[PDB]
Order: structure tokens, then sequence, then C-alpha cells
């Protein structure tokens, strides 16, 4: 029936984009009642050389803000709130829907409404590393971007983008202007921490390839959880806390998790030439609730 | 990297409503007074071979059930059109979005609205494989979920979905009933012919790999086009027509297109044991339009 890296529906989040330029730098906010929120870098007179942004704090003036959607929107207040920029203006976002605001854990997945001069122009799943990073496909302009994620009905903000690391990585914020994994909104070169791949995933993973007609990586062996455990803390691996995340999954593919585990070990050194869902190394981008709600509703 | 992204969904998500008939539950597409939605649903035995006039001639109209969210749209008429139900339905969507009738061809990128029983739950980006087929993800109750694709601003509805082969591809039709590949709406035995792959999108695929600095795969040997055309025509892969599309990203990346002809040839083989975007095959989903505006935007 299929795997696919899917993003839920956007149509409560496209109508919240706007357009925000100050001076020469334009980029995406979001409009949420009489607020937008944007990456504090768009009034930066210099992101060539690392900024000061006390000395453009103090030198701002709201009347160079312009926040247009197709409609503009003149500044009436400027404050920052951590790294993320909060400007009041004087019309009411009438698309506000019910929302709140969270912030994500490694392993977790969310959804990025990528968007260029407050138009949004694609959505795409992702999936946050261990080191507060995700592998988006932030270009040019894409600054300002949302992410976020619905869970029972609750629409949550959880991701604003502002950098690309010099490795290719994505760095962004919350929504409480708080820079995941550390990091500054600064144009100077930031190292990225060994990347610690999710087990929970790649068993889930393990578990979607199985529920779709694939099984040549699991033979008549099976690892104990807690020999797995050593071995992920050498591989850079998670540890399973369990196994009773996966105990649906397990009695529908009749494949316990420790027959999973050692293929994770074997699968490690390479496929050897094979596929698993057309992968030819091991994914953990795929939680097991993604899994188990793409697979049986 | 690279990435299969979705158009958003703004636009179609309140145009979806749930449509059952009997025992079965599934989407239809709600434009002004009318719904579309795979004919099958009008069928009372999904196992065995469905006579579809003879379910036709005992449709009850009061059997019908479309709804969304909390309206509940009376069925008025009801009327065969190609592999597709379209019903005329006591209410106009207020939410109609100006749209035309789009028909995807082989080696084209559309985006899919994965909805359950008539709920929204899912988007992403497929591509149109040479039988009439993608390769997604639908499962019970998907069926009627929405292909589309915006152009300019121009809105195309060009897919919805009917049904699964036995080798996982996913069938579905246009708007105007015409079924994707020709296959029959009918539950049994069909087979999927020799897949065709798009040249034109792995050679895209390949300079994507060459952008995120993957370049293992490119030797110093190069290769004619008519001489990569004469080893396509026997190996299932398409005839290039022309390496001015790859103009920008040959420029760009340093490699001409014939250079990674000759790599196509080899890793159609296999790839050794390494990968490719974390592909471990060639794959053909992306077109030349597709990467350059995911590499370079404008
Ligand atoms: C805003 N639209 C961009 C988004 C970038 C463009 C490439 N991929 C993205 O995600 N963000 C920036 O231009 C920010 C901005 C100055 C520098 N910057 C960067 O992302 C740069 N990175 C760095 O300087 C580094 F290495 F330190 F992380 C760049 C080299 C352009 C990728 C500020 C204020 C951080
Ligand atoms: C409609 N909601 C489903 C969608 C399916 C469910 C699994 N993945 C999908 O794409 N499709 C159907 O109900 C259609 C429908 C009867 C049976 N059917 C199938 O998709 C079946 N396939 C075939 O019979 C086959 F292989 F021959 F094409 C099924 C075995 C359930 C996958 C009708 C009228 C074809």
């Amino acid at each position: 029936s299929g795997l696919r890296k899917m993003a839920q529906p956007s149509g409560l989040v496209e109508p919240c984009i706007v357009r925000v330029s100050y001076g020469n730098n334009v980029l995406n906010g979001l409009w949420l009642g009489d607020e937008v929120i944007c990456p504090r870098h768009v009034i930066a007179s210099d992101t060539t050389r690392v900024i000061n942004y006390e000395n453009e704090m103090s030198s701002v003036r709201l009347h160079n803000f312009s926040v247009s959607k197709n409609v503009f929107l003149g500044v009436v207040s400027a404050k920052y709130k951590g790294v993320n920029l909060v400007l009041k203006v004087n019309q009411v976002n009438p698309n506000t829907p019910e929302h709140k605001f969270k912030s994500i854990k490694a392993g977790e997945s969310f959804n990025i409404l990528a968007c260029y001069e407050g138009c949004p122009g694609s959505v795409y799943g992702v999936n946050m590393r261990s080191q507060g990073t995700i592998k988006g496909s932030f270009i040019a302009g894409t600054c300002g971007s949302v992410g976020y994620v619905s869970e029972n009905a609750t629409l949550y903000f959880v991701y604003m983008h502002h950098l690309e690391l010099g490795n290719g990585s994505h760095v962004g914020s919350n929504l409480e202007g708080e820079m995941y994994g550390g990091y500054e909104d600064q144009p100077s070169m930031q190292l990225e921490g060994t990347n610690v791949m999710s087990s929970d995933n790649v068993v889930a993973f393990l578990y979607a390839a199985l529920i779709n007609g694939e099984r040549w990586f699991v033979t008549n062996t099976s690892m104990s959880l807690e020999s797995y455990n050593t071995w992920a803390k050498t591989n850079s691996f998670t540890e399973l806390s369990s196994t009773d995340a996966f105990s649906m999954l397990a009695a529908k593919t009749g494949q316990s998790v420790e027959k999973l585990l050692d293929s994770i070990v074997r699968l490690n050194k390479g496929f050897g030439g094979r596929t698993i869902l057309s992968y030819g190394s091991l994914c953990d981008e795929f939680t097991p609730t993604e899994v188990i709600r793409q697979m049986y509703g």
C-alpha cells in the first residue's frame, strides 16, 4: 500500500503567512491576531559579519517596516523576544486559527510550510534530529517559514526558520524565540554534534517495510534489548527504553522487535546492494505513530 | 538534500466530502452542486465482478449520504461519467475555488491530498509512471482522494484514486472519468506492464546529487545522446529529445548531460554498494523543472 514522507494539511496555516521587509532584507512572518512574529535578523543592516543586535534595535525605525499579504499593515510596536522579532500591527488577522505553542524534541516529526516573500510555496514533513536541527531544503528567502503539527485537532506552531549551518543542516527557533540546539542567529561557523539516530524510528521504519512485503533483512536471529542498547551506545543510536511501543506492529507482522534489533546491527554495516522501500541505508525519519497511522489509519 | 514536496492544499481541503452507499465509505470532490467520486461506491459486492449499469438501475438516491463536517448534502441526481460517479446535490459549495480539469502525462509530478472517509489527512507529492500508475500510500477508505497541481496560479484537478494493483502500484482517473493507464475499476487480476524509466527525471535526480556533493558516480567517460537513446530502447528507459532542459544544471554543476548518461548505464546494473541521496537505485520522480526550483528557487 506504500510508505511516503507525508505532510499534514496546511489550510489553517497559509492565511497566517505574511511578507516582512526592512530596508533591503525581506522574509516571512507569522500573523496571529494583531501581531507578527519573524526572525529578528530582518533589521540587520549587514548580514555579512557578526551582528550587534543591541545596536540594530537602537537604530530601528518603525516606518522602515512593511508587513503585507497580497493588504498592507503598518507596524505600531517592535520588540525582541529571544531571537525572534515581535511586531504589533494595526489589523487583526480575521483568519486566526485556534492554536498553541510547543517545542519539538528529538525524533519527533512535524510539518514545514516553506514560504517565499510571504507566499506559501510548498509543504513537507521533517524530523527533529538529536542535535536540534532538521534536514530541510531551505534556500534564500525562506527565513520565517513556519513549522507546525496537529495533535487531536490542536494546532501547534513549533518552528520558524533562521539559518543553515556550514554542513548544510538547518537551525530554527520555536515561537517563544528560543533557538533549537542552542545555536546563535549569527553568520559564523557553528559546529553540529554527531547525529544520534532514533532507534524507535528505525524500528518503525523496518516494520513499515515488513508490512509492504519487504523481508530479506529479517532472519532466524533475535538480539536482546540489553545487548542492542550496549551496541547502540557505541554506534550513535538511541537506547530503547522498552519494546512496548511496538506490540500491535509486532502482532500484525508476527515479527518481534528483538528480531528487528538484530537486523539494525546487521543493516548498519550496509545493505549490500539491496533496498528497503528504495532506501539504501537506515532511515529514522518516521516515528512509530507516523507509521501505524499511515499503514492502518 | 532532494525532497519530494507538495503544493499547499488550502484550496482543495474544503471541497472534500464523505460519500457512503451501503457498506462502502470513501471520498468525493464537491465542486458547485456536483460531487464527483469513484463509481464503485454504488456497488453491493466489491469482492466479485461488478455489473455497473445493473447497479445504476437499482440506485436509490435516498441511500447516498454525502457529508462535510456537519452539512448533509442530499443527492438529487446520479449519473455515470467514465469510471466516476457524478452526484448533483441540493447545496452549492461556498468554498469552490477557481479551477480547471487537466490530464497528467508520464513523467509529470503532481500533488495528492490523501483523505480518509471524508477527512483530509495528509499531503504528499507523487509522479506519473509510464503505465499510468503512481507510487503513493493509499489504504481502506482513501478512494476518491484528489490529485492536484497549480501552474501560474491556475488550480487543476488531475487525479482521483480508485484502486491498488497487486504490485502496490496505485491507479486513478482524471476528473472526466478516463482511467489512467486504461485499467478497469473491477476487483479482478490486472497486471501492470513493463515500467519505463523517465530518463529526463533521472538526469535531474543525478544533477541534484551533484549539488548535494555526491559525485562518486561521475567518471571521466562520456556517452553520446544518440548512443544513450539506442541503449534506452532496450533497457526500458525513455529517449532523451534534448540536453537543453539541463543547461542551467550542467553549468552550475560542471558536468554535461552526456557524462551523466554514462552514469545512468553504469548505475542501472547496481550502485555497487553505495547510495545516492539515500536511494539504493535510480529514481525518476523528479522533473528538471522540479529540481531547478527546489535547488535554486525563483
Ligand atoms: C534566510 N532567508 C536565510 C536562509 C538560509 C539560506 C540558505 N539556507 C537557509 O536556510 N538565512 C540566512 O541568510 C542566515 C542569516 C545570516 C547568515 N545566514 C545563514 O543561513 C548563513 N549561514 C551562516 O553564516 C553559518 F554558517 F554561520 F551558519 C548562510 C551561509 C547564508 C547559509 C543570519 C543572520 C544567520
Ligand atoms: C478504495 N478506497 C480502495 C483503495 C485501496 C485500498 C488498499 N489500497 C488502495 O489503493 N480501493 C478499492 O476498494 C478497489 C475497488 C475494489 C477493490 N479495490 C482494490 O483496490 C483492490 N485491488 C484489486 O482488486 C486489484 F489488485 F485487482 F487491482 C484491493 C485488493 C482492495 C487493493 C475495486 C472496485 C477495484
